[PDB]
């Protein structure tokens, strides 16, 4: 009586287990085996799929009771897909030392601890109440556990067999259930008619690996596949052509960017940086390669961050004379930077560094591109510029501004980047602050010194664009996955 939904993916996550799985490809699929205590409600009050509204999920209720716990009081009766209750043990195992934040478990979860609050161990209080805790304040442990770091594993299987084991094979609450995984290939989930939400919709749902758009397209128009993902505004025009057939775009709260290896003399300082960033144009990058569907950020500021977006933040400055003005002061002696990319594994990547090495051109400054093959891991020394991107994963400013450039974190550790003492002393409260004057205050300081000390340069918020079958009605989310709950039936 239900149709089988075929997705036609980009690829698969190295994992099924939620935060190994944390990728571009991964939480489409965990967000269906998986429930989190909280859910982001993302079309609520009519909004399309961008709405940041947090509602309880596997939580029948929850109160704050002060600045660093929340009692939780869950629903009673839920199962996971092997018959096992969901009770507080399980709950409290999620966010436990043992298995997410402590030193050994993020030896098998190497991102535990950093997708993560500062926690302290749970308390179950009884079978059904369980209090999550930081050591230290924090109003964000609502909005953590509505992200990706939420969905709830059941302790007993998942200690059978282990992290690893349990990514292949795994257990959760959620409207799917696991069925198989071929790996590199396909992951076919079947419905779970035992869900304590709404019936499944979809008999099964196949996410079957199709590496090139063309071949992916090409399966959609003859049949092979009901929705397919990771197309590019310049392919929307074949699909909208064909009756049938549509494309259905939306922002992601995702950042394309390129950053420096500061440990390099040529980078160390700030100067050069900041003229590399100074000589982008990005309103002609846009244009010409993203059909002006891509979105400039009016800094490291975004519209899902809530209460610590700055509507009223002006643009990031375009200026080729004060570039000028630090290339020279610099001592720039016209030395080849290199900038490495990994072919387009960020869409539009070497297009974008084409344009941008022509910019830097009028700057006076002489960047060459280094395209690497996937497979080739390139040392840390043999990297000046690189490109990266960063996705936007809590509804708050707090990433990745200050989760991947504050204190202790890869950028400053690893590639050298030397902080001022302010951003350091301002990542750490920003993180203990309540939302308010100070904190937003507090989040448009830490930006002007990310402009100012350009560890890394933002080039714009990408465009996604999917492609369905017009008999499938299901509308894309502001987010890297896919929400089926209230937003998939066949017509």
């Amino acid at each position: 009586d239900r149709r089988a939904l075929r997705i036609g993916v980009n690829g698969l996550p190295p994992s099924l287990e939620p935060i190994n799985g944390i990728s571009n490809t991964g939480p489409r699929i965990i967000n269906q085996i998986f429930d989190a205590l909280i859910r982001r409600d993302y079309f609520a009050d009519g909004a399309k799929g961008n709405n940041i509204k947090l509602v309880p999920a596997l939580a029948e209720s929850f109160e704050r009771i002060d600045d660093k716990s929340i009692r939780f009081k869950l629903r009673q009766g839920v199962k996971f897909h092997n018959g096992a209750e969901m009770t507080a043990e399980d709950v409290a195992f999620t966010f436990s030392s043992e298995r997410l934040w402590g030193d050994e478990a993020i030896k098998t979860v190497p991102n535990g601890r950093n997708f993560s609050p500062n926690w302290d161990e749970p308390v179950v209080e009884d079978k059904y109440t369980v209090v999550l805790r930081t050591k230290t304040p924090s109003y964000l442990i609502e909005k953590y556990l509505g992200s990706w770091l939420g969905p709830i594993v059941p302790k007993e299987y998942y200690k059978s067999l282990g992290a690893v084991a349990f990514g292949n094979k795994p257990i959760g609450t959620g409207p799917y259930k696991f069925r198989e995984l071929v790996a590199n290939d396909h992951v076919t989930l079947e419905a779970n008619d035992g869900y304590w939400g709404d019936k499944p919709t979809a008999s099964t749902i196949t996410y079957q690996v199709v590496a090139e758009p063309a071949t992916r397209v090409a399966g959609l128009i003859s049949g092979e596949y009901d929705i397919i993902t990771t197309l590019t505004p310049d392919d929307m025009a074949l699909v909208d052509g064909y009756s049938d057939l549509e494309t259905r775009g939306t922002l992601i709260e995702n950042l394309h960017m390129f950053t420096f290896n500061m440990n390099q003399p040529i980078f160390q300082n700030k100067t050069l940086r900041r003229a590399l960033a100074l000589a982008v144009n990005r309103p002609l990058i846009v244009e010409a390669l993203w059909k002006n569907k891509a979105s400039i950020p009016n800094g490291f500021n975004f519209p899902h961050y809530g209460a610590t977006y700055d509507p009223k933040r002006k643009p990031m400055e375009f200026n080729l004379k004060e570039a000028k003005r630090l290339v020279k002061e610099s001592g720039y002696d016209g030395t080849p930077i290199t900038y490495h990319t990994m072919g387009n594994y960020y869409a539009n990547a070497v297009p974008a560094l084409m344009m941008m090495i022509e910019m830097w051109k009028a700057a006076g400054i002489t960047v060459v591109p280094k395209i690497f093959a996937p497979g080739t891991t390139p040392k840390d020394s043999d990297i000046l510029i690189r490109n990266w991107s960063n996705g936007q994963w809590l509804t708050d400013g707090l990433t990745t501004m200050v989760s991947e450039f504050g204190p202790g974190r890869g950028v400053q550790k690893r590639w050298g980047w030397k902080a001022p003492a302010e951003f350091n002393n301002l990542c750490d409260q920003v993180a203990q602050l309540k939302d308010g004057e100070e904190r937003s205050a507090a989040f448009n300081r830490l930006r002007d010194i990310f402009e100012d000390e350009a560890p890394a340069v933002l080039m714009y918020q990408p465009y996604d664009v999917y492609a369905a079958r017009k008999d499938v009605q299901w509308s894309p989310v502001s987010f890297e996955t896919m929400e089926f709950r209230g937003n998939l039936n066949f017509k």
